[PDB]
């Protein structure tokens, strides 16, 4: 066995010692890890709804952290104001179990969260949760796959942690990851080819028949956001979830879905945009607001952006 | 805890009692399950090559089963003749760790196997492994995902088993599964759109702009065969791995990749073909021979087949 | 000869003048009658496939009616969208030649159709054909027997028309028919006695050994749906096509087989159910969907229903 | 002046060309518009009863349309059977001049109508007017305010038309309107606070002191149904007319008041319910039957519904 275990806690603990945290973020992240480990377990045996189980699990651990004041979940109509006695300084937006639809086919589902520091001195309210993604102080997700992973983006980089099931701790596996500058994979559901705007139809076209005669990009789309975004972070490329008829503003939620993934992308060196603007700069008006997202290696989203404006004729 | 555990072993044991097996198949399948459980473990922590580890693991457990005589692996140039003392009546073709390429992105990789009964009275040789897929007596795969699954197709149906990590046994989860008649998902790497033959280009086209004005099929492609084939078995639809420039005969291997998946499809009520002929009817000439594969719900591969012949102009 | 001929056309023409039709239904029904008359002829001499001939015949006459937009046939994998120029407001579901299997033994085969008014303002699609039977505006069948009959159920009753071969017109023969309240004949293939659920086994039993010591019902089963359903409408009784092993959801199709016959039954004063629910209330998900059917005189299907629930133990 | 005028007639004329109408609906709607324009005029100068004038006006224009057979007015004890010579296929329910009580204070009063297609082949009778709101083929109202508006809900959406007094035509102003998902205004006469059931008292309470500390909803109640419902459709929010002591079943009439407004709400993307059930699903027993109504943005009536059942303890 190893005598010096590099656990996530040790890591967030060092990090917090720089800025001089009170340690709340550590309580927050520890509580979160407990919820994630419980979910990985439910998932690894749920066969021999989980959605509500996961929501409650994450909600309860978060509250017991004494580190939060406002909880916004994909699973809740309204924002949650944490009791005064368990109150703390952070606002956390989360999607307890994402990809919960195609869950049977074992397609890598996951948990997504974004953490903001409350700014107003007054009583907590939904307003605290309506901050632009650029205001996030931490963000990440857990991918429940062959192994349970937790990717975390602090204000100093992206680090990948893998759950060691023998001791139930997330061990640092990759430190300060950077997304490659240009990738060879594009990802999106081409089954909606019929509703795609001309910009996307053109961009895709340039992928299958490159004009400089290079090898065309390969296609890859899992169907679960956390899965597609993770492959993107890891091997590079681009991920697209534009608007169509069935979802004229995109299908992915802004607060607890696009923002946390946008923040991780930038910290990783990638980019995240709506075509018009960067996801992190969008100021939210509603906690369940959606947004179109194009994200990935910088050289590919930029190439996308040119084609976007060539058609914006602004 | 449950007092009556429905383990895979109990199941293959009942099944074997019908035909009146000597019990070799049970030894074979038990040895296999041990190898799979060891691999799920290596995988769940391989981060904090596996290919060769897995090959050796599966090879060794198979030999110790006293149930086999000829082993054909994706990882081996030639077929393996099992020692006389450990010799048994079955020939097993396998792919120890498939999807071993995009393994980092947690995209559901797996193990694939096909089991044949030796027919010739003479000394074992490669010839024993060169039988048409229709001659298989058992087949299945293990999907290493959120949970480790083992799908098995005996001569009586397809059953899904999920690994209970607490006791290390595969518990029967789904009995005699049937693939839906028609699905709404199509799966293939459209990044090779440029090399696709007219039949596929047309079929795909009919998917994105249905002529009867129905809703178009959704796209889904994980990149790992076992993953894509499993989602197909589960939610229905179609999976396509045709030939192109880089692979003019298809990329998937016949013996230990297409055949086992073709056999499971048929037993599930689906179909598996090359366009010209059914995968199970192809008589192999080489153990590493490849084949183009179209497989899935019957109503979709048939629809594909019409378009195939409309272009075959035979 | 008669100076005042009571033809079907005159009849649908009067009827249409009530509701104030544009006359499309008349064009539709006239085109249909032409197809039926051509088929009766092919049949009356087919000896000295017809299926495909009949499908094309009915398809072509329907399109030329300028009264339809979506055609669903038993003979077609998908629904048919009628050309814009020949487009009209109705959706018609049909089974061109039913009983086409035991056709040699002269056992009364026939054509079945159901007519729906399109509801959506948008482009025609399969969805227009997926309406519950209770939405039918007209329905009927043609029985090709000793005489060619056409039974039609408008929203005002059931009328029987017989083809006068001398002038090639269907003359009204029976106006507003009503099925008797209770009949003395039961109809179903008892050769599947082995797969029958306990409810049916009990019901049949009460038929051969009536508990009130009355005379037992006679048995009658032609093998051709249109034939059995017609004898039922005429002399009363009950017709049963439940589910078994070979057909766990029933063998008869919902859209163009059970629905049109269910609608006629109700309009005739009879009932049509699956055991659980009335056939007309089932909302279709697929154009080739099947359904178990019990239909006939009200006093008999009700008696059946009691025994059904006595075993449902819901 | 504009060379291409987008009049309501042109619009209902295009729409009718889809379904293939005989043109009756156009005659119907044109006759209606004439009655509305005459009323807007009487109203714009009635100062320098109107109720009976309006009833007669609408009754006469409707009859001259040759498009109706049964007329049900708020102003008439019984239903009206239209003469055979002027008879047509539609049944129209209407409230000629609503809000006719607080008319002096200039509070936006209006005309409300609902149109049904007759179904029975027999002689017209009151029964034709007793169909559930979900059976409506068209519905709308005219708001006589700063401008005269006509809101129409066809089976394809809601469109707002404004009367151009210079040429006396209703010009399309807003196409296919959608009610916002959640609004910030609640509307009801709180002066009956004393008779309100606990569900409403609680819901209102959650509006003035939001539990998630958000800004409380503003109050707005004009006193005239058409006015309150129109502001609701336009800016979103919720409208409530529950039952009390003075009106234990609600005050608004079902046929020509709640149904037409319920149909418009749904077509607009909103909802309309009694607390127990949706207004459109209520099958009428009497032409002057009343119903409690809660209607508006979906996110608000749903929030209401939860509180309704939390108190139904069903
Ligand atoms: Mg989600
Ligand atoms: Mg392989
Ligand atoms: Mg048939
Ligand atoms: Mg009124």
């Amino acid at each position: 066995f190893d005598t010096d275990i590099s656990t996530m806690t040790r890591f967030v603990m060092e990090e917090g010692r720089k800025a001089g945290g009170t340690g709340e973020m550590t309580q927050l992240l520890n509580s979160l890890c407990t919820a994630v480990k419980a979910i990985s377990t439910a998932v690894r045996k749920a066969g021999i709804k989980l959605d509500v189980l996961s929501n409650d699990l994450v909600m309860n651990m978060l509250k017991s952290s004494f580190a939060t004041c406002v909880l916004v979940s994909e699973e809740d109509k309204n924002a949650i104001i944490v009791e005064p006695e368990k109150r703390g300084k952070y606002v956390v937006c989360f999607d307890p179990l994402d990809g919960s639809s195609n869950i049977d086919c074992l397609v890598s589902i996951g948990t997504i969260f974004g953490i903001y520091r409350k700014k107003s001195t007054d009583e907590p309210s939904t307003k605290d949760a309506l901050q632009p993604g650029r205001n996030l102080v931490a963000a990440g997700y857990a991918l429940y796959g062959s192994a349970t992973m937790l990717v975390l983006a602090g204000g100093s980089g992206v680090n990948s942690f893998m759950l060691d099931p023998a001791i139930g701790e997330f061990i640092l596996v990759d430190k300060n990851v950077k997304i490659k500058k240009k990738g060879n994979i594009y990802s999106l559901n081409e089954g909606y080819a019929k509703d795609f705007d001309p910009a996307v139809t053109e961009y895709i076209q340039k992928k299958k028949f490159p004009p400089d005669n290079s090898s065309p990009y390969g296609a890859r789309y899992v169907g679960s956001m956390v899965a597609d975004v993770h492959r993107t972070l890891v091997y590079g490329g681009i991920f697209l979830y534009p608007a169509n008829k069935k979802s004229p503003d995109g299908k992915l939620r802004l607060l607890y879905e696009c923002n946390p993934m946008a923040f991780i992308m930038e910290k990783a060196g990638g980019m995240a945009t709506t075509g018009k603007e960067a996801i992190l700069d969008i100021v939210p008006t509603d906690i369940h607001q959606r947004a179109p997202v194009i994200l990935g290696s910088p050289d590919d989203v930029q190439e996308f952006l040119e084609i976007y404006k060539k058609h914006a004729v602004k």
